[PDB]
DNA sequence: CGCGAACGCG
DNA sequence: CGCGAACGCG
């Protein structure tokens, strides 16, 4: 069904700046923009770990709800990480990063222990504007 | 002393092709081309590990001999690895790669346990022709 | 600015 | 061919 954007979907995005640094994420209804989940800032993470977590949160939220809506992300790498079931982060493992790493590790565990059919789709910023979940400037 | 090439030097190079695969290296007098050391093929290694080993061999040979000749390599990465005292190879550690990894590990150990002043210089192929130590096509 | 995906040489 | 160095996004 050749319609560009699937509006009945979930858009997820990460909020950063200084990287590694504080990270937060959320999931919004693409069509309506309403926020369907959000994670308060985590003092130390990376953009890509935050976005990885946002997509796996998204999967788990939709799964809970039985819903067939796809998820959109503008991140080539977080999408790849989810599809690979492996978050290939370079972030050091130490006391300050323990929390983000625990969440990422558990997110990976989730992926490798559950089935899902949610399409994870690349949001095309250069044609469709900012992702609705953008924090972000 | 602005003379382009230092002919009274040692040129080192690796022989490959299929990578990872069989690797060998040698050290030659740059001016004369005479081979001053050579390592018989190692069934499994990488180009960059082979060249790393060639440079550290070169350092140890010259050091033995008290000699002030520099060493030339055409490899940006092996030169960086030696200068960093860390061979950042992606080669898997398994039974078939154990030997090359043992040699690399011991080469690193050498570097971090000995002093040397041998300049390690980048051979400029695009201006000075093939490195004399080239196997290599 | 960093995070990560994506030329020479043999 | 692989080995390794060296754009979008927030």
């Amino acid at each position: 069904a050749k319609e560009e954007i699937i509006w009945e979907s979930l858009s997820v995005d990460v909020g950063s700046q200084g990287n590694p640094g504080i990270v937060e994420y959320k999931g919004v209804d693409t069509k309506t923009g309403e926020v369907l989940f959000e994670r308060e800032p985590i003092p130390i993470g990376t953009n890509n770990m935050g976005e990885f977590l946002a997509i796996v949160h998204g999967l788990r939220y939709l799964k809970e709800r039985n819903s067939r809506k796809p998820i959109y992300s503008n991140s080539q790498t977080a999408i790849k990480w989810v599809k690979d079931k492996k978050a290939k982060s370079t972030l050091v493992r130490n006391e300050e990063t323990a929390l983000i790493w625990k969440l990422v590790d558990e997110a990976e565990e989730w992926l490798n222990t559950h089935t899902y059919e949610t399409p994870i789709l690349k949001w095309q910023t250069d044609k469709w504007g900012e992702i609705k979940a953008d924090y972000g400037r």
